[PDB]
């Protein structure tokens, strides 16, 4: 029953120990320069944070369970940017998103009810027991195939300000994945 | 000519002539955090910087050639978080609209555009921006609504996101975005 | 058990059997114009008609085999206008996802639950919930007079599947018809 | 000019309703597959002008500008006149809307007019042009068989019988069945 949290943006020196609950298989966020990364959620026992790892050979330390200490990290857009090996030591339903007031970042697993082409996009619609919502996918995430009837896992998707309705677009460091 | 400094940490000095900076503004009233934007240039290419420390800002006066180190690259901009690099030494374009429609990748956007229409949205203000080469939507949510702005003015937009959407592509506003009426 | 009819004039008797018809309703309250919607068939396929003669709903009773004459085709439906155009004689509905799969704008009937309501520019936007997905309903004009709240099941007849850049929606045209169920 | 718009009421219309032929578009094919042909023409009384859809190919010879004609047996629908046959029409002895105005509407119309293109894009199952005007900017959606009309940024499309369309965010111009698109210059 942990609280959401925004790590203040800016540099963060000094040790801050967390518990690393979960993480995603290492993917490529930029296929052009062959740079890779992955995403993980850490937690103290009062609130939980979301982290963006940029060091390929650092996924070893984020095993589910491992209490670890984060230092020299970076905060921006409400997440933790772990960029290099050096600094890691060792020891939402749908209706809700429409009720929101501020662009956040969203994770979750939703059913897909529709798919279609977009201006330069792949527009999906995600079904839910509490309503439905637009998904825009541009850039590199279109490379992931996904069809109506599937269950999509979304991570680091940007809830977007807009006139009509708010929709989940895909930014630079977003990752998509089809679930059984 | 512009360039994306490779994302992640950037130690070591990179010396660049400070081109233009924006007034220091507050991006987060909740914790009362303040910042400003600025543009810097190498001889060939010019970059954009998001400066999160108020004091350092004075040092970003147009003309001062200064040296950057221990900085951070993310989302195609430089993050300066400290007294950090900015050290002294002894001391031209914008982008048209149509090009943004011809964009196939989502950018960050600065510029001067006339406003032609206004209307309220869901939790936001929609402006339309007139131009020699077309027209685009500008979606403003959050704090920047408190910028007064009317039909006929000329807003200056800094660190505005060009947004991936079906149909039209528009300029929304992120956390570090700043608006400024002109004339 | 699905059809369309060539536009233009259509003389001569065309014998059909009425399947279902709606109440007489007023489509233009200002000009106090009235009409009604009915579905007929030739028992290999069915047709959609729009009836502009008020005292003709007598005849379109579900069951009554009738023969149409001097009718008019337009916009993908049959237009019966005056009384002397109807003689007398002696099933496949669409689910939502289907409507997202279309390639070409239809007109649509059907009964769907409502999952959201909100007002848009000059209109009311309803969302309809379905086994096979969810879809938008824009209603502008006089049909806004129809009060509808979340959780109801509206009956929609002669609504238009409408082409849009992101997602297709059903909207109301001049002769559309709305109604709450139960 | 002076002549104002009006909408002929729906239903059958017997009896001669004499009107003067103002303008008219070429004969064009609204269904290329089923090879159905039509054309659009505007006609006016002393006071108002109406929009008529002619389905009889052998009539463009008769909606000549200036020629006063007599409409019997026609049909009203979607605020237009429906000349569907040759017998309907017989001979007798002889404005425009800026874009913003369309944002100002409250009741969905049909729209003719001429506008410059600033953007293009492919949509769900359509093309979305952006139309540019001295008085504003607005969205065109083109679906079905009209996508086969070739138009690109910079051009000026002539559009006739296009439907100004109700939507939540903003209202657009879409292309109904009997619409017609063309390029200029």
């Amino acid at each position: 029953l942990l609280k959401e949290s925004f790590e203040g943006d800016g540099y963060h020196k000094g040790p801050k120990q967390v518990v690393a609950l979960k993480a995603t298989k290492l993917f490529t966020y930029d296929s052009i320069k062959s740079k890779k990364m992955f995403h993980a959620t850490v937690a103290t026992d009062t609130e939980f944070f979301r982290v963006m790892v940029f060091e390929e050979n650092l996924e070893k330390k984020f095993i589910p369970g491992n209490t670890i200490a984060l230092s020299d990290y970076f905060g921006m857009y409400g997440s933790l940017a772990i960029h290099e090996y050096s600094s890691v030591s060792e020891v939402l339903k749908i209706c809700d998103l429409h009720l929101q007031t501020e662009e956040r970042l969203v994770d979750g697993e939703f059913k897909v009810y529709r798919k279609s082409s977009g201006n330069n996009c792949i527009c999906y619609g995600i079904w839910d027991d509490t309503g439905a919502m637009k998904v825009v996918v541009s850039g590199q995430l279109t490379s992931v195939n996904c069809e109506i009837g599937n269950t999509i896992r979304l991570v680091c998707f940007e809830l977007t300000s807009n006139a009509d309705e708010w929709f989940l677009r895909a930014t630079r460091y977003s990752y998509m994945e089809v679930i059984m």
